[PDB]
């Protein structure tokens, strides 16, 4: 039959200017992640997530395979980070990928605290992958 199921992800990232830089001149701490929201496990179908940090970080290449999905890194520059999230789906969709941007708080700005809400549509899952969806407290649609 027919099903199309919708989970949602929360993208997001926080970031302060440190009281005094860091010996390399790192100015801030940031933190990005993803998550679900309140009360579901996206673990259920989500098999990692890949940070993709700048080419300017050592082992750029950031792996959550389990929660927290975050990165927490001290910098000097905001970027562009591709996030990469891997579904425990055997079929297409396998993964989304996601251009997150980065940006610090400069020149005593407030802290940077954002979130970017992602609504994620399978259309006709695979009965195993619907299941895993469903767990993690996705929703049927029709
Ligand atoms: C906005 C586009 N442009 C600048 C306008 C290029 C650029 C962007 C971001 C960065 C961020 N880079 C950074 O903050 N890092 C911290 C970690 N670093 C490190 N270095 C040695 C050991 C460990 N970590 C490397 C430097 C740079 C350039």
């Amino acid at each position: 039959n027919q099903c199309t199921v919708q989970v949602r992800l929360e993208l997001g990232h926080r970031a302060q200017l440190r009281k005094k830089p860091t010996t390399e001149g790192f100015t801030h701490d940031w933190m990005v992640f993803v998550r679900g929201p309140e009360q579901c496990d996206i673990q259920h179908f989500v098999e990692k997530v890949v940070f993709w940090l700048h080419d300017s970080f050592p082992k750029p290449r950031r792996v959550c395979k389990e929660p927290p999905y975050k990165v927490e890194e001290s910098g000097y520059a905001g970027f562009i980070m591709p996030i990469e999230v891997h579904f425990k789906n055997k079929e297409e969709p396998r993964k989304v990928c996601f251009t997150y941007d980065l940006f610090l708080n400069l020149e005593g700005n407030p802290p940077v605290n954002h979130l970017r809400c992602e609504k994620l549509t399978f259309n006709n899952p695979t009965t195993e992958f619907r299941y895993k969806l469903l767990r993690a407290g996705g929703v049927m649609v029709m």
